């Protein structure tokens, strides 16, 4: 049912033509609600992934030579397509990853928005004009573009992170060749026919399915992909960097986040109810910056339990194109198993379910939305990440507790805690270890600011002023003679 | 010979206390001209190195939470002492690694140039105010600093590689375990002197000596190491590389290059020869600037060779506390090895010596300075850095051929040409791919530039307004409520 | 014979409604060409204007609160607009200005690249969080909207002067009144047609007509004015400055430039021939950054003078609407006498008229574009500006000699020469005193770079990343209690 | 009793030489305390101050030559002796202000702060490298000094004023001409001796005396003088601009605040006291940031006042140089007279003065620290600033009656509130109309923050990353022929 059927594609795109396996194989997509099959993707090799690398360096070396003001026309040209383009990109994304298809127009949106940004910043990659030390000589130091670049991207936002790298590397004049996961490649290759319609040039585009980790071989062991930018889990990121480590590749890693959920007795209790709806439950709970634990003051802790409660009794399951429905499935049946395994050990270590705690009726993946009081730090979740729809309720008593306690965890990704006074605010904010800190507010999603995390959840920023950063490399140039 | 004796130590800085070996175990420093023994620096193992960190740790906690103006003014105390004790330190430096006592002064007062411009920049950090993205929020962006930092340096500059690391890293509010090459140890025992001396705080900074590979391994795999700084060789910056993967860790490298020196035919063929006189002879030829491959036009190459020559028989060997000497030994029998295979493979090859090519009769490591004609691009010193006093003369005819070969190597440090036209100056820079250029300048040493390569010579900068961004992480706080 | 005839107004632009004058008096529009007869816009009184203002404020009071996103895509609306009506906009400003419609076109298009640049500066106003000067405070700087702004324009440009003016004010959050020339009032008014459908909101942009004193006297007399743009003559800013001293108003002018041409023996001849064709005779030399004198080095002078005759020979003067014209006629016969009075002292002084001299035989405000060789330092035109096509040609014999001569004036707008040495290049660019210098090419202008004068020629910028400084104060906020 | 008696002296400084007046002619200088006579300055014409201008034109072109690091070290060594000396030069500031002698030597270091900070800003002042608009075409933008600066600063700070004119001048390759207040001279002249001291060349730094209108006009109709900076009062400022106008010079003004001090229901009690005690009474009420308004909410006036009073009866008069001394005299008999006013017209239109409210018994120009209830907006204190130690206090009952009384004056310099909740610290922070808002702080004084008003307070900012920007004009570089 889709106003252009054109948006729908079966081939990947390498070299700026739309090509299939040259031995036949596939990779089938289904639909998580059904299991029902949508189209087959090809299965690309090491070679195939080799010429895709080959093509997007001889069109980067004819795209850095473009004005920035030509690179810019083309990005905003292709988010004007985007956004055009917003509810045929919203099913296919609901089709094939499940979530509902407000979310995944919002998200269709919200992250064009990342490559409106960066044709804005394409024309500001400014150089400077340095002081000399003597009279003889100047200094100028160019920004250029680093080279190719290859991104990886996950299930969790089929097109959300593919804006937030294709734009900045567009921007600064590379080129990038994308691998999607292989649970939803059909937005990147939708992305690609609308990148193709804007004017994208042969190469500077491409978008490769297949398996994972010959086509991560192929990006981190070819001398010609710069730069590797990856979204996805810890574990594989750590595999990259490892594998990446022989040829000095600037790698950019954004993984996954322990976030807490810090909830104060000066803080406005229906704003801290609303905001963890929003924090936990979006994408039912498949987000790197949904909350994994709510921390609340002894002293507020009942009023905001029951307040949870009845928000959380109005959420409504079942598919993504139904109205009225709030969660989706998860992504397989290995998130229904962790989710499980994180419930029944918070019921083994002393917590008390309050609501949900096993599958949803509607069969599948479908889970529904648990309420657990009586977390502590022990338990599995206050370490590990559900990636489900769990809401686990550890109480506090004071300030620096709680702050021993958020930040005890290795990622450093989002938090969020609710007060209303300034000192506080301010405080907290600057002793939480988390590369994003929402105040008062759930949502914290941005093209305008540094997304990014901190220790083990990666390195680099995503949008805002920063996001540029990455993609270019300084020359410093010493002009004597004069 | 030295107006402050407790300059030279034999002990080991860690907490912020002078410390030996519990076991007993040294390493000894001998001077590179005869082989004469200095002193017995302690051998530390994991355990001292893990308690160092420890120390570090909350030294670091200690220290970020003082003002930006106190952390410069103790900068500013510290690049104080270390200017007026530059005799002192090059006496040291110059007994440890043998260059001239010239050179070594000089390096120490272009080096503390490094600590005054970080003690400038600390003052220099600053957040941003984002407009937000509705009445109800706005948007800070901060930086931090990202924790204790780790410091690899090597024996090409015993003292000039430690000021740019620890400057940055104190300014941002981080703190530093340096590690220095066992070779030149003396040097950044000199400067924790000065630097306990100037009011660095217990644990701020830390010089640690001992077997490399194992205090590198603890660096890589200790949890409280956010960041690592190297500089070296290509092969432990990718051993490193690949050790730090499982922290996922954040490195700067500062690897080997394979420096270009152009001479066009509209270039001053005077400044030409001094500017290949100080590029390649410096440090008699082990700086990672060096020049390395000298290209000519085909219409220049005979002038430009004939003044070489001139200038090459003026150079003076011997030690470098004698007045006169312009080369010292090279660091060790692997440097005269290597620079011997060199030139064996240029005679080879078809490539004449015009002058040297032998070891000179002082003996030991010293080395002619040598120049070749002849040399071409499948040579060894065409795609090796020899890290010796060898020039290497390619001759060429257009400039597209020569941005061919110079950009034909994976190492991107450092370049030089000499040109006069704007418009060859401007489409020259810009071809060739490397970190820094020098047009028509042999010299680029400065710490408000952007010191650093590109491709496999290393990531990251040092100096210049970039120099202090690895040494932060941001943090992006939405504040709601509004 | 205009697409859409709404593009065409009788009527002022007050309070976000279509008035005129409530006297019925009006002034009447005419075409330079033959004097023909467009239309009468309203002559509004100084309580029409004061009524403007109010309304002006209380718009920007309600126009800051809205978010940057939201007035970034305002004006991005508005630039679509006007680029969407280009040549309806082209029509109407040859009409009243009497330029060649494709040189209209091209003003149209190349100033609503002004407006398209502000609407991305709008989301880039950033404050400063600067490290506090003890633990118990912070320190932000905000950025925020001056307030409401006064635009006058001059008949030079009738539409490009305003996007550069309305763009900045808007996106800072300003409101901004326009008054435009009493020559060229449609374009503005066209202007205004487009940004009312754009979604301007009421008061936000305003245009009056009438007389010009007493308007600017309102300007320079309402508190509510907190900002003067101005784009005119010397002397109406001396006496805006004057006048406008009573209420300390922040005043941004652009004025009047004797721009210096030169070229030396080391340039390319073709290329400076070509630079001067357009920087002399575009508009028929009525541009503030036209040049006005041409130094040539004596041993080119010859050569320079035999191209640029036989460039000149090919220029075709007649209305501005007919193919093959390049042009038109002066503003009114003030510029006639200007231009004859500096040709008669041209040739009383000593010098040459090679070609040209003299009214052409179309009759009107036509003048033959004039070469005039053998001019000297003393001549009236070597210290006016004629804003007429008169080429001057001094000749020099040393890089010195013509960096006194073109000094030697007290205004500081443009110049440019010609020369290919980078070192020549840099030592004459910086030794030009003006704003602007434009090496190796005769164009200049570009909504990305600081456009502005020096010395009497004017204060601020406009465009680049510099021109919304002038529409924003800073707000220093010391947060204590921390 | 100077430690350096070369401190004190009777000649002014030109053309790096002390001279007096050719005429004999002289101003004395007397003690605030009791009319004691300290030394006879010159007083210098117009020809005197024509032909310091030409010095300072010739020293400027020669001074612009200099590196960045050469100036910058310059500016260090003025500020390293001016630190050095500070008791002499607090003694020096007390006997000829009157100020208590710890005030002035907090005065004397927390300004010559300023010079340090714009010598770390000299080496700071970076162009920049936009991106081109063709191939052929690249662009530069270079920073320049505009030219030689004339300071005219008041008696207010005879020391604090001058760092913060002279710094950024000398910091950006200008010349300063400065023409200190009558009153107070000597600090200005103390400052040259060390200027001198410091390596500052002949005709860098100028210090003339005199009539004040001459010299004035000299400044104001130099064609020599590109800048004037001038610190006092709003008709100074006005006249000055006024007189400016015919020569378009650039003028950056700081003139008086009528600074509000709001305490809210949230606030901390102590500190809103301890935070007005040292804004109002701070230099007995003599300072351009001194509280002229106190508003407190209803709720909270009664203890803010007994609080305020307990704090005010501990205030104690007399001489400078005596310990325990917090109040100094004022600076002559119409500050008296201007307070008596203020005290007789709270008195009149209803105002009750609860502590204080006539001349102390010490007699000259002491006075009594005034606390007076019951203000009104109609009170002639709360429209004009008393310069002198009177604290009124109105009473509101709504936070938007406060912004709105607050904003209701011309004046936009200070504003300081007090509160906790961070919505309302945003919300009225943005809302009140000042160039510098102190939350919880009456102490906002710094080196690193914009120092500097809105509105008729004045134009351009002193200190932090944006105090530089007034001293350098823009030079936009197009360089083609690529
Ligand atoms: N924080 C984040 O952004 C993400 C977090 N996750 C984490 O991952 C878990 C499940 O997701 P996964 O499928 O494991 O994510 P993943 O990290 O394996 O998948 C992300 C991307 O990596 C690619 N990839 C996987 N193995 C690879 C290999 N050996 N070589 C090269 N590329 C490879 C995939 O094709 C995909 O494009 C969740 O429970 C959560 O912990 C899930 C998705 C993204
Ligand atoms: N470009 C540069 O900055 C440098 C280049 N070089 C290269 O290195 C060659 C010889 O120098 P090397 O001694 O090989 O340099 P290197 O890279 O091994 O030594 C640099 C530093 O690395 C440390 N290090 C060495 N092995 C380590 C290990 N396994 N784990 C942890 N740390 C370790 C050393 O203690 C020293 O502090 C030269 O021929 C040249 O190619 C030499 C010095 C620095």
């Amino acid at each position: 049912a889709l106003k252009d059927p054109a948006l729908l594609t079966d081939k990947a795109f390498v070299a700026g033509a739309w090509i299939g396996a040259p031995d036949g194989k596939s990779i089938a997509v289904t639909d998580p609600f059904d299991g029902a099959l949508i189209a087959n993707v090809p299965d690309l090799g090491q070679a195939v992934v080799a010429q895709a690398i080959d093509a997007a360096a001889e069109a980067q070396k004819l795209w850095e030579r473009r004005t920035a003001k030509e690179r810019a026309q083309v990005l905003k040209r292709w988010y004007d397509l985007i956004v055009e383009n917003a509810d045929d990109l919203a099913l296919i994304l609901t089709t094939e990853q499940g979530k509902p298809l407000a979310e995944a127009r919002g998200e269709v949106v919200s992250n064009a928005a990342y490559l409106e940004w960066f044709a804005e910043e394409a024309k500001r990659i400014d150089g400077d004009i340095i002081p000399g030390p003597n009279a003889g000589q100047r200094i100028m130091v160019l920004k250029q573009p680093v080279g190719v670049c290859a991104a990886i991207t996950p299930w969790n936002f089929p097109n959300g992170m593919i804006t937030r790298k294709a734009g900045p590397a567009l921007a600064a004049g590379c080129s990038m060749i994308l691998k999607p996961a292989s649970q939803t490649p059909l937005s990147a290759l939708a992305l690609a026919v609308l990148a193709e319609r804007a004017g994208v040039p042969k190469g500077v585009f491409s978008v490769v399915t297949g398996e994972a980790k010959p086509i991560g071989l192929e990006f981190c062991h070819n001398p010609r992909i710069a730069k590797i930018t990856f979204t996805g889990s810890t574990g594989v990121g750590r595999w990259l960097m490892k594998e990446a480590a022989g040829g000095i590749k600037r790698l950019s890693l954004e993984l996954g986040g322990n976030a807490p959920f810090i909830v104060f007795d000066d803080a406005d209790l229906d704003a801290a109810v609303e905001g963890a709806m929003i924090s936990k439950f979006r994408n039912a709970g498949q987000t790197c910056v949904c909350a994994n634990r709510i921390y609340v003051q002894e002293s507020v802790a009942a009023a905001f339990t029951e307040r949870l409660l009845a928000k959380v009794s109005g959420l409504s399951l079942g598919r993504g194109t139904d109205a009225g429905v709030s969660q989706g499935p998860l992504i397989d049946e290995k998130a229904v198993a962790k989710m499980e395994e994180h419930i029944a050990d918070a019921m083994a270590n002393g917590g008390t379910v309050l609501t949900g705690g096993k599958r949803s009726v509607l069969g599948g993946t479908f889970f529904e939305p648990t309420v657990v009081t009586g977390v502590t730090q022990t338990m599995k979740v206050a370490k590990e990440e559900t990636f489900a729809p769990l809401a686990p309720i550890i109480s506090f008593k004071h300030e620096n507790d709680v702050i021993a306690m958020a930040n005890d965890s290795e990622f450093g990704l989002a938090s969020y805690f609710y007060a209303k006074d300034m000192a506080r605010i301010w405080r907290v904010a600057e002793a939480l270890e988390a590369g994003m800190v929402g105040v008062n507010t759930g949502m914290i999603a941005n093209e305008m600011a540094p997304f990014g995390g901190i220790k083990q959840s990666g390195t680099g920023r995503e949008g805002s002023k920063y996001g540029i950063e990455g993609f270019l490399e300084l020359k410093y140039v010493a002009l004597g003679g004069m």
